[PDB]
């Protein structure tokens, strides 16, 4: 299930709203500006590119914004775990509703919460990985402690810092780092923009394990990133200028949009062009997820073709959600799929029965309720 009440004021309704809307809209830019990348290499451009950029830029800056008072919504749900206890017992709290928000598909719980109707599928989602102008992780953490300070609004304004040299940002904080952590950083320093997963797969370690608590007390890289993040005192005069330049950076950036798409497509790609193809983008985006997914699954996780995409349908081209997913229900979606098949893509699973002895059904429980 996916949800969440709010319990703000009505004067806050409709601020959280207004910041939904304008969230929504950046997003769709992300979507329009990919689908465009994929219509040949030479768009593959530099000018869409940071064009594409900028909209990862400003969605993240209005998903910075939501739940400024850390207390408009309560009861937040995103896929059955329920985000408003998790929050409440980590040492630094937090807004519930934007923890959940960086979850995939996060947005649905703050969809019912305001009720979203304007375009169908009010997808906001801030997990760029690969064109990401930010270090991604960082990225994630920002929208988590909602730093709409930090969070820059143009590509030109990204400090080196806080992209292909973030340790410099690591480093000029006196953060501590423990041993897991250095080897995750290591293979950040060779490639910043590296998956998770891809980081898991090479460390042997799960994509959990990889990641952490987004919260300093915890050990990963969310946790490190948590650890910088909340020793940078706030700058409420930056968030000012950011919250007040963007909304007029967002109107010009779709009419680049219109003018650079023509280099590209006959059909010119407008603000209501996106809006009434809405579905049929994210179904090609879906396409494309599933294949690389299935690709991903037989090549690097050597598992055999019909179950790949089996796994790769079940749920939606997310390896990091198939590696997290009890191997009962991997089994039941997945009839032929086998133990070892299971453990190769869920080191969790791999690690509670092999280091430590457990039976599937015991890992299955550890891995469903932590």
């Amino acid at each position: 299930v996916y949800d969440a009440e709010f319990v703000g004021s009505e004067r806050e309704f409709e601020e959280e709203r207004e910041t939904f809307l304008k969230g929504v809209k950046a997003y769709d830019g992300v979507l329009a500006t990919r689908y465009l990348m994929e219509r040949s290499s030479s768009a593959k451009d530099e000018e869409l590119l940071e064009l594409h950029q900028n909209f990862i830029l400003l969605t993240g800056s209005y998903a910075c914004s939501i739940d400024p008072t850390e207390d408009r919504y309560q009861n937040v749900i995103v896929r059955g775990v329920n985000f408003d206890e998790r929050v409440q017992r980590l040492s630094t709290g937090g807004s519930p509703a934007r923890y959940a928000i960086v979850y995939r598909r996060g947005w649905r719980a703050i969809a019912k919460a305001l009720d979203i109707d304007e375009e169908d599928v009010p997808a906001i989602e801030v997990r760029a990985v690969k064109r990401n102008p930010l270090q991604p992780a960082l990225y994630r953490i920002l929208v988590r402690y909602g730093r709409v300070d930090l969070m820059p609004v143009t590509v030109d304004e990204v400090p080196p810092e806080m992209a292909g040299e973030f340790e410099r940002l690591i480093e000029r904080y006196d953060v501590p780092i423990d041993e897991k952590e250095e080897r995750i950083l290591e293979i950040l320093r060779e490639n910043p923009w590296t998956p998770h997963d891809e980081i898991a797969r090479r460390l042997g370690l799960s994509v959990s394990e990889v990641e952490g608590e987004k919260d300093p007390e915890s050990s990963g890289i969310y946790s490190l990133w948590s650890r910088v993040v909340v020793n940078i005192e706030y700058d409420e005069r930056t968030a000012k200028r950011h919250v007040k330049r963007r909304d007029r950076l967002l109107e010009e950036l779709y009419e680049h949009l219109e003018e650079l798409s023509e280099r590209y497509l006959r059909h010119p790609l407008t603000r209501r062009w996106i809006v009434e193809h809405k579905r049929d983008i994210m179904r090609r985006y879906l396409e494309q997820r599933i294949v690389e997914c299935a690709l991903k699954l037989q090549d690097r996780y050597g598992i055999r073709e019909d179950v790949a995409l089996c796994l790769a349908r079940a749920f939606d081209g997310s390896i990091s959600m198939i590696a997290t997913t009890p191997y009962r229900t991997l089994k039941d979606v997945c009839p032929d799929l086998t133990l070892e098949e299971a453990k190769s893509v869920n080191r969790t699973l791999a690690t509670l029965i092999d280091e430590h002895g457990l039976s599937p059904d015991a890992a299955d429980e550890l891995i469903e309720h932590f």
